[PDB]
């Protein structure tokens, strides 16, 4: 189990801490630009291990994922407040390119996680590049807000949020979306949680998704950068892959039909292993909803369009 | 978090191991009619509290129950080919009612647990013999079946049981049934999923589901006992109680009305805390998984107040 | 990580619920004379592991062993001598090593069976196996339970309470009192600086911590969730290359001054059976005590074949 | 289990961190100069709850040490001369010290900030509270790093490698390499047996365990993840009353032969502080060695003032 870390930064860094105080993977390259960053970050992850299970961590080379099983990109140029977004996916993709071409070359046949933001374009743009499999790159999608999104609905019902059943679906990002009608807490629909318990206040819940929704912007805002967030569901994901756990995650996947979207990476349940998705889950939409998934796609395609 | 086991059989006895080893609980007392047998049980395990968290271990009297948290009840009188399970459930209550009354006198005030077979009707039985509110008496009901269940659909579609919702309700035994129409995968129904993937037959999931459900009989024929996987379902119980942890678990519980139900404890999925139930959730059902749940609860009904009437005039 | 069962009683049966609990190992084969009792048995543990890791049980033959990586032999019938017991269990002892070495198994043996040491001996020259990929349960149990009662008493987590049990496992077992320290201060020493702590409570307690099987069998007729433990604790350094340091039962070349026999003492095991074999500085005294465990121990071994 | 962390720098965020992934502790207030950043970033390890344990973070004020059941204290600035970086950080420490006090903290103190011995020293004296309710990291993170490369080297699982690496954390503080031992063999006793680990690689690892820190800053800017993860282990040593034996930073009451300065030994501490202080048999050379770290330390300490 030997993964191949992409990006050195807030993201990438405090990932690889999480992998190490969490036990997963076995061995961990940390590839950047700036060498010496990795290497001091290398020795120093190092110097924690004593206290959680074994690994081996050193700065790598693009070169090193020859026999990685995963690749961790994270490597992603923020946007300047005053640019169009497609710069900063054209910034992004060339960032992208110079990483996956010398990693393709390697010899590497692993699976793909991209962080980098924005994702879903981002997991599109990995694939493309390097030709690999559409069930070997994979993006964090909105895989983390779907699990605080779940984690919040939990405390206000008041039940274990391993039973709260709910999904945030789409483009990760402002136009992502909570599946109401599908939610459930133990079997019972939220919207019957709610008739049966009339103090869950319906514009409550909505807020609140909103509150998940925004919360990356507001992090921003405060310290200015988010991390700690994305870098614990980074890690979550790479168990899943690395333990070959059939785990069904909300994650950026190939849309070939399913919602009836064609030819793009967006957000969704699926399964996935040790081989990347094994499976990619159609929840039962209401037709609004439905409108929701269609509004948030077609923003994220046309960019796709025009970036290439 | 104490506990008080009553019953240090092969259940009784296999769940206290799996709290030591899993780590549930801070006190354990074992009580049995058996004195000698919980002592010895009480020091062995203890010598394997070294391996794992630690814990307070030791042989008790119903007495103990005073600031316990938690009573587990395991005590049971197995069914003897030849007797009605009228009879099985007599004998039951007389030894429920020697449990119960004891427990209550020394002031515990927590939650009960009972396991002891026909678990259902047991578990009314000690609820209406302890006078305790119906939420704080609890039967593990078909959560074992309900978990074995799941892991088996997992094994099969090959998708992580943490993501495979079903569930088994009605009167723990021959009567119990799935609600494979609720029954998903990470939120997709099984029905559905057979369409997308056929390679996953229908007979095979519904053999699957029977051999899960008769899985207890034959253990009891190869074996004569059954206790590893009831003990382990105990276990994880008693840790969503103590551990305050608002757990869902398809539990005996007491019906006020849910599924047309009122007045008997039977199996459907619950909340469960520190203080007992929380909630009781109604799965949508079919019209026959409903009529299966009205039957399986009036041949229930039947039972106890046969039970109770013949326990209620001829006690002595 | 193949592991194969031999002996469905108690303490097989106590010892296979551990591993599923614990997580420890990918499948079990259980072989015991009660096919019927290893077949529901595998069926109830089965039912035990949607609550913990997944794993593989079922009821094996000795054949299944072939492509096993760890034995584990705990048959043998529990008012018997100890020498016709010796003598019952040798001859069970037989009947199992033989045909588990016919199926190709070359792996590691972990004897539970007691006389453990004794019958540790027997496994070996009955395998032919290199002295060092047959392992006895030795004395790890009584060490870890004679340390977690010095912590209590101590007031000290028993992680940094070091302390060793060591000759043949039973009546004659003694601990070094000598080298045995708390957070790297000899218990003399611990003793002197703290007062409340009397020699009598601590020579009791050892006393206690080697009779205690004897009470357990005496109120409960047997005992299992002990050793059961413990054996899946050394299970576990094996299976998953721990090279951690047990008190097991090794083959003596010399060390303490012994020779040819099987006995307790501190030892790194792992995947690759028992890599180290280590001497701790023993007070005249305790090399006697180690010296008359040995030699009660080799004439039964020497009248046994 | 409330915490409050004063600094939210690499080191104290990270701490933060660490804490939520490893699920100890039940409440962390984030305290430091700039509110934002420690508003942001617990709303930031909020998000990550999900996945671990349950837990109430939040950005704080002294104010809320007042029920707090463990202060942590990290802020203090990363040329420089020894005396200067003291200086200062005896300045910062006073402004955090006092004001925590005044809240009605009557919890424990874990002084991280470097130099960790004086600035230990330092809090001791600022807060007024007992010697045994004051905890430096000392040299507990090194004394890990060192235990682990001995295991790797040696081969043998770190649990069973006991060394300790003593004296003030820093240029000065060694390794007890008399004591060091091996599951109960000595280092020493152990090279005699195992040719192939000398002594030369063993004195090299040590200074690279020494001097590491170093490394990083110069690598990559500052240190946090090692420090970070250490200071989580003596927290948990301290919420869950484990009565755990670490090489922390203590006061000296004729232990050692020192007087009247904080320094790094083995200890035992619990949910009250500091239950016993080790005095582990120091050669004449590891005392000297002693000697000479403490009476520098002293040195500068008296300077300080």
């Amino acid at each position: 189990q030997k993964v191949i870390l992409v990006g050195d930064g807030a993201v990438g860094s405090s990932y690889a801490y999480a992998m190490v105080l969490q036990g997963i993977a076995q061995e961990i390259g940390i590839v950047d630009i700036f060498k010496d960053k990795t290497k001091g970050d290398a020795i120093d992850l190092s110097n924690a291990l004593p206290f959680t299970s074994p690994k081996k961590i050193y700065s790598a080379e693009y070169s090193d994922a020859k026999d990685a099983d995963l690749v961790v990109i994270t490597a992603g140029a923020p946007q300047k407040p005053g640019e169009t977004r497609l710069d900063l996916v054209n910034k992004n993709l060339k960032i992208l390119k110079s990483i996956v071409d010398p990693i393709v070359d390697s010899g590497f046949n692993g699976i793909f996680l991209v962080a980098a933001n924005p994702v879903d374009i981002l997991t599109y743009a990995t694939w493309k590049l390097s030709g690999f499999p559409k069930n070997r790159v994979v993006g964090s999608g909105t895989s983390l807000d779907t699990a605080r999104f779940r984690q919040s609905i939990a405390e206000m019902v008041n039940v274990d949020a391993r039973s709260v059943h709910a999904y945030i679906m789409g483009e990760h990002g402002d136009t992502e979306f909570p599946v109401w009608s599908h939610a459930n807490i133990g079997g019972v629909t939220i919207a019957e949680w709610v008739k049966a318990h009339p103090e869950i206040k319906e514009d409550k819940l909505v807020k609140m998704f909103e509150d998940v929704r925004d919360a990356a912007y507001e992090i921003i805002k405060l310290k200015g950068a988010t991390f700690y967030g994305i870098a614990t569901a980074l890690a979550r994901i790479s168990k899943a892959i690395l333990n070959d756990e059939n785990a069904v995650l909300p994650l950026s996947v190939y849309m070939d039909g399913q919602y009836g979207l064609n030819d793009i990476y967006i957000g969704t349940p699926a399964v996935i292993n040790r081989n990347g998705i094994q499976n990619i889950l159609e929840i039962p939409l209401t037709d609004h909803e439905e409108e929701s998934m269609q509004k948030s796609a077609s923003q994220l395609k046309k960019v796709l369009t025009d970036a290439f």
